[PDB]
RNA sequence: UGGAGAGUUUGAUCCUGGCUCAGGGUGAACGCUGGCGGCGUGCCUAAGACAUGCAAGUCGUGCGGGCCGCGGGGUU
């Protein structure tokens, strides 16, 4: 029903006396490829819990992508801290053209064809926050009569 | 009908920032290897120096001759 994939494992470390010590962050996606997707950063002090972590957190933390045909209303661009996305919508039979982060992202929303381009800060942990808001301030014709009535 | 990034400064992080890699290209060269054909292509350097052969001539329907030869005339 929901498919789950993670985009990045790391393993940080804090100073104690007597030597560092390790806690494990992971970023993990979800989506049903029917538009809704979910992003979700877990950390714990190993490693599947905290991509059991991250799973929970990115299914708390919903999006509804409103997609055309496989592709994306309109053209947009997001800026998160430094790190810019920029996504364009693409004709059918193009493909997910995009970094390994926005194109997992964009794949379990359920986008089939589409044009990314990651500036700035390739973090992808900002990358990631930047393609979120991104489909979060998408917006289809529907909307935007709906914003114009007065 | 068109756009992917990654490695690397830190104990760990975010940023700035350079270096590097994945791509495509060549009148190429070098190493190892090397079976056939078609179509292309081949002094990027000394516009340095060149043996040798060929590469610009053709018209007797413009004109008069020379040399070699033959034939027929004026003459016993
Ligand atoms: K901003
Ligand atoms: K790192
Ligand atoms: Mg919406
Ligand atoms: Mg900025
Ligand atoms: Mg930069
Ligand atoms: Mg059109
Ligand atoms: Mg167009
Ligand atoms: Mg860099
Ligand atoms: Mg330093
Ligand atoms: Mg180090
Ligand atoms: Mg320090
Ligand atoms: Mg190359
Ligand atoms: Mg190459
Ligand atoms: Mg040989
Ligand atoms: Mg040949
Ligand atoms: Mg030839
Ligand atoms: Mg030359
Ligand atoms: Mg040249
Ligand atoms: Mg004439
Ligand atoms: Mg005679
Ligand atoms: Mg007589």
């Amino acid at each position: 029903d929901f498919e789950e994939k993670m985009i990045l494992i790391r393993r940080t470390a804090r100073m104690q006396a007597g030597g560092r010590r390790f806690r494990f962050g992971a970023l993990v996606v979800v989506g049903d490829r029917q538009g809704r997707v979910g992003l979700g950063f877990g950390k714990a002090p190993e490693v599947p819990l905290a991509v059991q972590k991250a799973g929970y957190y990115a299914r708390r933390n919903m999006v509804e992508v409103p997609l055309q045909n496989g592709t994306i209303p309109h053209e947009i661009e997001v800026e998160f801290g430094a790190s810019k996305i920029v996504l364009k919508p693409a004709a059918p039979g193009t493909g997910v053209i995009a970094g390994a982060v926005p194109r997992a992202i964009l794949e379990l929303a359920g986008v089939t064809d589409i044009l990314t381009k990651e500036l700035g800060s390739r973090n992808p942990i900002n990358i990631a926050y930047a393609t979120m808001e991104a489909l979060r301030q998408l917006r289809t014709k529907a909307d935007v009569e709906r914003l114009r009535k007065g």
